[PDB]
């Protein structure tokens, strides 16, 4: 079970490594330093929790919960899996979702809302745990499949704007003034309503698309998308309208929909971001660019090179795409710095080693 999955996406490559022997071996390697540096059961109440780096305290953002339960399943750990687990369980707000940011003393942050929730992160959640129903069952300790379909309907009431059924970044603010292009998961979206009957998370799909063809007025088609925009795809009052540390997960969320399902947006969407990245090449990509294609930062960091590599998966340029593959490896944050980066690093490998496959298919 797991890495390594020896599964092939339907549509696209399913792997662009340039040597595929050897990269069962650096996963698990590279999983290993993961797991030894952010897994604590320090400030974790009993369980376990995935702590943020040095920079921020050791603390523990819900969305480092979402990264951690799906690298957790897919390397086969049910154990860690499970305490991992609990403590997102015992951190449901009102809602049924999780408390978005808690410190490394397991108290819920009062000064930023931290007792609201991120949407992303519950997304993630949920996913992680079809996952796990599927390689597991739910029949053991947790109930997997039972816990996801709680979760499940309450994103749906809760992060959905109804009637419009734009994708809102929190449960209690957001939605059509202002929305989050990064936590759009159109792939999720359809497992969701394939996985539960709830046809509606096929409505909330379509809109993450519509939405992004409003920022293609915009963004000189260079395929950019901001970090906030309003369903409109104009500047969210107060929230940066650049593509930076938030809008860098776009082309990995949206690559894995033209992988699992084909979805021809997914391709146009991608080939278009990574069309623009070849311009400077892979050593080029910089962490901050204005959506017409400025640079704003310059530092050549892990939060921006993975998410490339796997909007090439959709096929722009295959060269360009090992290119990629080899930079995506190359590059590793700091150990002060290194959760966030890292950790989509992580990810975005699994991906694009052909070792995320849609958790519905048969592994």
């Amino acid at each position: 079970a797991g890495v390594p999955f020896n599964t092939k996406y339907p549509y696209g490559p399913t792997s662009i490594a340039d040597n595929q022997s050897e990269v069962t071996a650096m996963l698990k390697a590279e999983w290993e330093d993961w797991k030894s540096k952010r897994i604590t059961s320090n400030g974790a109440g009993g369980y376990k929790r995935v702590q943020r780096d040095a920079s921020t305290n050791y603390d523990t953002v819900s969305e480092g919960m979402g990264y951690g339960l799906l690298l957790a399943v897919c390397f086969n750990e049910q154990a860690l899996f499970d305490d991992l687990y609990r403590y997102v369980k015992s951190h449901f707000n009102g809602n049924g979702l999780m408390h978005w940011h808690i410190d490394a003393n397991n108290n819920v942050t009062s000064h930023d809302g931290g007792d609201g929730a991120a949407t992303d992160a519950d997304e993630d959640i949920a996913l992680a745990l079809i996952f796990a129903d599927k390689q597991w069952g739910s029949s053991g300790a947790i109930n997997y499949g039972q816990e996801a379909r709680t979760l499940i309907n309450n994103l749906y009431n809760h992060c959905v704007e109804h009637g419009s059924y734009v994708l809102k970044p929190g449960d209690r603010w957001g939605g059509s003034s202002v929305t989050n292009p990064s936590y759009f998961a159109p792939a999720w979206y359809k497992v969701y309503a394939q996985y539960t009957g709830d046809t509606r998370w096929n409505q909330v799909a379509d809109k993450c698309y519509q939405i992004v063809e409003e920022v293609k007025k915009y963004n000189n088609g260079t395929g950019l998308v901001p970090d906030w925009c309003t369903a409109s795809g104009t500047p969210a009052s107060g929230q940066s309208y650049d593509y930076k540390y938030d809008a860098t997960r776009y082309g990995w969320r949206t690559a894995v929909d033209y992988s699992w399902f084909g979805d021809q947006r997914a391709k146009a969407n991608c080939d278009m971001l990574t069309k623009f990245f070849a311009r400077d090449g892979a050593k080029g990509i910089v962490d901050g660019y204005t959506i017409q294609g400025s640079k704003i930062s310059n530092n050549h960091n892990a939060s921006f090179i993975g998410p490339v590599a796997a909007a090439s998966m959709t096929g722009y340029d295959l060269n360009f795409a090992k290119e990629l593959y080899r930079e995506t490896v190359a590059v590793k944050d700091s150990e002060y710095y290194g959760y966030y980066g890292n950790s989509l690093r992580l990810l975005t490998l699994l991906y694009i080693t052909g070792n995320f496959p849609n958790p519905l298919s048969d592994l």
